[PDB]
């Protein structure tokens, strides 16, 4: 099935979306504590009208529970790594980071269907669903125990930046 | 003659808008230089979606061009301990538009008036508001005149839903 | 009334540079206390081992003695917040964080420096002693007098 | 090849904590050198005067001895950046900004001590040879690759 918008409209790669949660404004980078600045998290922003940091997918078209790689658009980055979500595997709280490679294997998320509302979704990882937890500045992206419900997702809709 | 926003509807006191450059993203706060922290100055991000941090616009519900207006950002946080009124930074050399005015005194008090060419674009007057680069970006400055659109700051309103 | 000694065992004097280290990580510096305000500062113990402390000095309403109104007003060169380096009981809070933006003329502005334990040129702030809290970058001085719950400081001259 | 010294005259040991200070403001610190990036780290001259500096050990590739390579690394508890504490020449940046995040073992981390000028236990870094000297930067001077930059070695305690 192929992830759509807000705007019922299939995904498409190399295509600038906000990612916004479905349940503040949209998901933006910050540092998840003190102890490091770099790598970035992935947070929701209190602020309610701060649309996001935008993202590309690349693989024209996005179809769910297929690998993908998730990279923030950003004209300026203040670490030196990529802007590329995966996993801080060395995390005891499994935050999704930064500085991933596009390429590789650790980078690679699933779009699944979430709950019944349309347009709405989950990230996957392989398979565990991503969740959020508290850090320094608000919400963060964690990886969960597992995929079993969509109880403990973080529900997501995608929407176009034009 | 009233201000409209960008879909072409008139201005209303108490309701958020969008300061968006006419001529990167919307207006937002931000320290000028690294000499002080507080009180922000007015700055425009140069990351290209962000829409700006919404102002709502006060009269000491229509708001009329060239008439006296205070413009007050409107958030959940503020990271200082004054308030998000507008105001000219009179002991600046560049006269940075700053945060802490008093909504209800004069020394907050702009007018905004119609700007060059295109629909629904005006300019802030109080002297036009024009811009000086500054430490995070360009930064609202008070101009020497208001003789011509040349040195002003052109700026829409888009309502925020 | 008797003077209170730096950590060479000489009394201070007033209008005179102190580090205030814990007597108990390096000294305390002015840092924010959480994420809701940059301005004004509170009081924090720097975790780096060899960080001496911003310099502050005393004031009265030469001697520093025990037991007297003092004022505290840290010394630099610059200050990113529009308020006085002097300290103050953040008076409508919840821990009473200690924070800068005092008048040091002001008795908003007044502490006392008495004996703590039965050490040596050890002290502590006060009726309400001067303790710590956890806060964004480490223990935060709060206004909480027996020297159960008071933060222990010396002091050692700058030079 | 003679001993670099300390403030106090005393030879300097490896695997030693000093403060680098300049010369004749406080200590040498970490800070970003620009808005452009929080990591790596640049070497910046702090403006407050009574901060000493944040602490470095010197390792050899017990004495430190002048012109002989040496590696200097950042001595703390906590560090915000993904890289190391080792000093290193920033070779793709037109200022050469000297960074934190070398390799102490690796080539692209050694710096020579050399004598400078007339006062006494004064010196300089050298890495032909280039001299490290400084320019402005956001918070103040920062160290470049290249007069030099004379610093002090303050033994820590
Ligand atoms: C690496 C350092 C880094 C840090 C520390 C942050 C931190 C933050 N980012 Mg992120 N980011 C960082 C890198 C990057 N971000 C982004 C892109 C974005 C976007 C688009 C957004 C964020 C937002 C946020 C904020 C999310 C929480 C919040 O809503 O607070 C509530 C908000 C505030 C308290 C206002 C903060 C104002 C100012 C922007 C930062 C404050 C300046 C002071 C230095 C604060 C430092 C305080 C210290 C003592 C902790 C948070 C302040 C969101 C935000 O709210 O920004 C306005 C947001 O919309 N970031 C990019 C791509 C350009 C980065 C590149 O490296
Ligand atoms: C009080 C201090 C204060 C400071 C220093 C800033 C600073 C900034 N604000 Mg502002 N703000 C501050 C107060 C407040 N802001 C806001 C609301 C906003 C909004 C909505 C936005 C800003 C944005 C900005 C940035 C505009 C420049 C840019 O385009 O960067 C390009 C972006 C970057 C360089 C990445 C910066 C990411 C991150 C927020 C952390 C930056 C802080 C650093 C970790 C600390 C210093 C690092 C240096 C070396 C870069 C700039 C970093 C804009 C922005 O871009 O935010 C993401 C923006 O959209 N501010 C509120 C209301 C809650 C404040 C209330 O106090
Ligand atoms: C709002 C303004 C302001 C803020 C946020 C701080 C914050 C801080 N001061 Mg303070 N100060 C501030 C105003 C002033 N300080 C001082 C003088 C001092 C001194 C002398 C010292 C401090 C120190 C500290 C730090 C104590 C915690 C620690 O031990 O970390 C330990 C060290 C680290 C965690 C490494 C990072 C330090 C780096 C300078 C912070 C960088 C900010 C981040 C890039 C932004 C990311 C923040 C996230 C949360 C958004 C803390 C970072 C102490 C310190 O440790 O300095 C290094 C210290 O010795 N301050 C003066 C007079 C000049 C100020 C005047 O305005
Ligand atoms: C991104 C990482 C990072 C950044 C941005 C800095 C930045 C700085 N360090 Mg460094 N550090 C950083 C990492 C680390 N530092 C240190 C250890 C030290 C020491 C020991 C010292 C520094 C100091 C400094 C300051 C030197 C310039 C000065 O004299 O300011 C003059 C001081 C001020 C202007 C007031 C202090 C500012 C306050 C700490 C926070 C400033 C952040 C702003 C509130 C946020 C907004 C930023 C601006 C751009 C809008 C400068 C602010 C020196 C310092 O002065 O600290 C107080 C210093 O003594 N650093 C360690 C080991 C723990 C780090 C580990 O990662």
């Amino acid at each position: 099935e192929p992830v759509k918008d807000t705007n019922g409209n299939p995904l498409k790669i190399e295509t600038r979306y906000f990612i916004q949660p479905a349940s503040g404004g949209g998901l933006v980078p910050a540092n998840v504590d003190l102890s490091h600045l770099c790598p970035l998290g992935i947070v929701r922003t209190s602020l309610p009208y701060q649309p996001g940091l935008p993202v590309t997918i690349s693989t024209n078209d996005v179809l769910t529970n297929t690998n993908i790689a998730i990279t923030f658009d950003a004209p300026i980055w203040l670490c030196p790594s990529s802007k590329t979500w995966t996993v801080d595997s060395s995390s005891e709280e499994k935050y999704i980071i930064t500085g991933g490679d596009p390429k590789s294997g650790e980078s690679f998320f699933r779009i699944e269907k979430y709950g019944n509302g349309k347009n709405t979704y989950k990230l996957v990882r392989y398979g565990k669903s991503v969740g959020s937890t508290k850090s320094l500045w608000g919400p963060a992206l964690v990886l969960n125990d597992d995929d079993d419900s969509d109880e403990n997702a973080f529900p997501i809709k995608f929407r176009e930046v034009d």
